[PDB]
């Protein structure tokens, strides 16, 4: 069909990479996964209620927090229903269904309740107190404005039609290293490794030969592992040294069909620069003219080789219990491993032991793996226990190459409601990088979830698209997942994603084109190019990628400008394209090149997770984790937090480009911007909370020592950090930033105390203690973040920072003292560090 031979060109420009291309593949695993995904996709489309899918209610089965209950007049929430112009207020109880909120308007004085100014529907059988939009209304002191209208037509979604034994040969596995060769450049040798989940099962090498643009060996490298002991997910890892590593490449020793890898191979190798997820890829370097390659041979006879509790002492029990207790990063000695293994059935009654128990497995032994599978059939406790995301994330990291282990963690995620899937989506997507195969329970889980809900589906799209555009190591695998998702979301979203891509691609060339001049001469062209695009180029509107609910209209040209950073970002403003928009505020997006916005994404995501850990304890630490979409390499968009200034600019205003930071200023600015002393005391309350929130979160993440220009505040007291790639993204110390100008708002002056400051410490202590209950979760997310998104900064010693910060092993009281001491390094230091940042960041 020419229709579905044009559709493929659409998907291709939507993905940013061509899936059908078969030039950089040495097998049919991708075709196999593309085909492989047809069933889970079609199963999901056929399974979704077309109406609830069309309206995508943003719901939560979580209890309504205290800070929102303690902000209720009397079991009464007010909604304002709009039509023509005619407003109308109804007396509604939190437990009121939105279906019954109409039987309180069609009788109390068919259709659907849509939020004013956004594509957000209050539909289905949920208590209204459970709609995400209702909770944010209660939080920010805002009236709930609904506009009655027609439900979208489900028919708008609708998708376009479609239609011997390895355990029987005891031979030592071997690889023939024919030789290497590099288009253009010493001593050089191949190192060959048989790996499984970062566990090296064997090591062999070749003889150091002279480094010539062509180096041959024709050697057979016999390993000490039997053909019959090779576990599925095992990688032949080939590497080149000289001693320093130069290039690597991997090859699954067992394919997607369970066949021992036989034949001839020429593999284009990945270069190094300057541990991480890129070193794990089964993908080869597409760049042929430049890459080093390697030629090998694997035995190829006949011959398809296919792959098919008692008592316990006391000091041992207590030794075992101490192992299960230890954090995810604490290492296991052979003694610990042999212990976990011997008492495996007793280790099975503790879900918390699974990562350590599965890590104590000798995967290079057929019989052992076989018994581990015996163990997996006795999974009742794991299956029954309450789902633990931190524990679940652990079995999906780089340390576990076995599909059956990985799949039990995916089985545990199936019971996550949409709300929670969004909290962990970015990291589940990054977790695909640790999958030995392109087709996994996780890749299908991501797919099943995207296809069932447009919010998860929208973000799943941008997340995959971000990776396809800047990761050559994982783009193929990611392009196959995106294509699977796009062939089932519906033509509605299909067309909708098309609008989005056109706009953002248009605005990126502009970003790059304006960047080419590093002035009044600049201010000129920017307004010229935005005049061009506004005609028959960018269509009427488009969804805001970081906020799927908002549709952005035309460019309010007058407000758009190039900003003053070494990298010249664009400050763009859009009219809301929705007439029902209660207001006339624009949509502010920053477009930039030079910031590894991938890093901000991972950080902002953990920031949303800490806001959620604080909710389990009725704490609102007022963080502003702004929308942020990475669109490629060192490029993307940033949501503009309205009514906000940089702390340094508030200083540069009444001291100006100096360092003579007056402790008086911030409080002057806050009073300057407050219309009443009522609003001033809220702007002070929001400050204490916001400051405490960032102080802890920042400290825990090891991004506490920040420059003055990289901390912002709203005219309403909300402080917040920015530019998360600018630190460990390109990196005397302060633990976090708690300067004298902040402290002066709180009431204190240098070495004193005030009510707000004690409130400050009591929030900080609570907040800091509240996260320590999720030590394991945070350690794993922090760990996964460094492997998948922090190029260079791994070491493992960078990871182990979080252990120290989270003061693991320490009891509560010892942990409260440690934090208060950290608040003291701040008190002691005052302006020392900020001053060095000016001395460093503004002058050298
Ligand atoms: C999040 C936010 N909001 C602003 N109002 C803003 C205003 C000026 C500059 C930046 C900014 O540079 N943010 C970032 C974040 C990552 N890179 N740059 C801003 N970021």
């Amino acid at each position: 069909s020419e229709e579905s031979q044009a559709f493929q060109r659409q998907l291709t420009a939507l993905i940013g990479y061509d899936v059908t291309d078969v030039s950089n593949v040495h097998d049919d695993e991708l075709e196999f996964t593309r085909r492989g995904l047809v069933t889970p996709r079609m199963a999901e489309v056929a399974s979704r209620d077309p109406k609830l899918y069309a309206m995508h209610p943003w719901v939560t089965s979580k209890p309504l927090p205290e800070y929102l209950w303690k902000k209720i007049a009397n079991n009464c929430i007010f909604i304002v229903i709009h039509r023509s112009t005619t407003s109308q207020t109804i007396k509604v109880s939190p437990d009121d269904t939105p279906g019954a909120i109409l039987q309180s308007f069609f009788t109390k004085m068919d259709f659907v309740l849509r939020v004013c100014g956004r594509d957000e529907y209050l539909v289905g059988e949920t208590p209204i107190k459970n709609f995400q939009w209702v909770r944010h209304c209660l939080k920010n002191g805002e009236e709930i404005h609904v506009v009655l209208d027609t439900p979208p037509d489900p028919a708008l979604d609708e998708v376009r039609k479609e239609e011997v034994s390895l355990w029987d040969c005891d031979r030592k596995f071997r690889v023939k290293i024919r030789g290497i060769d590099i288009p253009v450049l010493l001593t050089v040798f191949v190192e060959a490794n048989i790996q499984h989940g970062q566990q090296v099962l064997c090591q062999r090498r070749t003889s150091p030969k002279p480094f010539t643009e062509e180096v041959l060996w024709n050697v057979w490298l016999e390993f000490s592992i039997k053909i019959k002991d090779l576990p599925k997910g095992a990688l032949l890892n080939l590497q080149i040294y000289c001693v320093q590593l130069l290039y690597y490449v991997n090859l699954l020793l067992i394919d997607h069909r369970f066949l021992l890898r036989r034949g001839e191979y020429v593999l284009h190798m990945w270069q190094i620069s300057g541990f991480n997820a890129d070193k794990l890829t089964s993908a080869t370097n597409p760049d042929k003219e430049n890459s080093m390659s390697i030629s090998i041979l694997l035995d190829n006879y006949c011959h398809p080789i296919a792959l098919p509790r008692a008592e316990m002492p006391n000091q041992l029990r207590k030794q075992l219990e101490a192992i299960i207790a230890t954090d995810p990063l604490n290492p296991l000695t052979a003694e610990d491993k042999e212990l976990l293994w011997h008492f495996r059935y007793e280790s099975l009654k503790h879900p918390k032991a699974y990562p350590k128990l599965f890590s104590s497995v000798k995967w290079g032994q057929q019989e052992i793996v076989a018994k581990t599978y015996q163990l997996l059939a006795r999974r009742e406790v794991w299956d029954q226990s309450a789902l633990d995301v931190g524990l679940t994330m652990q079995l999906l990291d780089c340390n576990f190459s076995d599909e059956n282990v990985r799949a039990i963690a995916v089985q545990k995620l199936e019971s996550l409601e949409d709300d929670d899937v969004l909290h962990y989506l970015l990291q589940l997507v990054q977790a695909v990088k640790f999958e030995p195969y392109h087709d996994s329970a996780l890749a299908r889980f991501l797919l099943k979830r995207g296809l069932r809900n447009k919010r998860i589906g929208h973000f799943l799209f941008w997340f995959l698209r971000s990776e396809i555009a800047q990761s050559r190591h994982y783009q193929q695998r990611f392009a196959v997942i995106l294509e699977a998702y796009l062939r089932g979301c519906g033509t509605a979203m299909l067309h909708d994603f098309t609008q989005q891509v056109q706009v953002i691609e248009m605005l990126q060339k502009v970003t790059l084109d304006i960047k080419s001049l590093s002035s009044s001469q600049v201010i000129s062209q920017l307004k010229q190019k935005l005049e061009n695009l506004q005609n028959s180029q960018l269509p009427e509107s488009f969804r805001v990628p970081y906020d799927p609910g908002l549709k952005a209209g035309a460019l309010a040209i007058e407000k758009c400008k190039v900003m003053a950073s070494k990298k010249k970002p664009l400050w763009l403003e859009f009219k809301c394209a929705d007439p029902t928009a209660l207001s006339n505020e624009t949509i502010g997006i920053i477009f930039k090149h030079g910031d590894d916005l991938r890093q901000d994404m991972l950080i902002l995501q953990i920031l949303r997770i800490m806001e959620s850990i604080w909710e389990t304890e009725s704490l609102d630490l007022c963080l502003l984790p702004y929308g942020c979409i990475s669109t490629g390499d060192k490029i993307g968009m940033i949501e503009i937090v309205k009514d906000a200034t940089t702390i340094a600019k508030i200083q540069q205003s009444t001291v100006g480009n100096t360092g003579a930071f007056k402790d008086e200023v911030l409080n002057h600015w806050l009073k300057e911007k407050s219309p009443t002393e009522e609003k001033f005391q809220a702007a002070v309350e929001r400050f204490v909370y916001s400051c405490a929130g960032y102080c802890v979160a920042t400290f825990v993440l090891g991004i506490g020592d920040r420059h003055n220009d990289n901390i912002m505040i709203t005219e309403t007291g909300n402080l917040f950090h920015i530019d998360f790639g600018h630190i460990l993204g390109n990196y005397e110390r302060v633990p976090f930033v708690l300067t004298p100008d902040f402290l002066f708002v709180m009431g204190t002056s240098g070495k004193k105390t005030s009510p707000h400051f004690q409130k400050f410490q009591d929030i900080c202590v609570k907040a800091y203690l509240a996260l320590r209950h999720h030590t394991n979760l945070l350690i794993i997310l922090f760990s996964m973040m460094l492997m998948t998104g922090m190029p260079q900064l791994t070491s493992k010693e960078d990871i182990e920072y979080i252990r120290d910060a989270l003061t693991v092993g320490k009891n509560e009281e010892d942990a409260k003292k440690y934090f208060l001491d950290q608040i003291e390094v701040c008190r002691d230091k005052g302006w020392t560090v900020q001053f060095n940042w000016f001395l460093h960041l503004v002058l050298g």
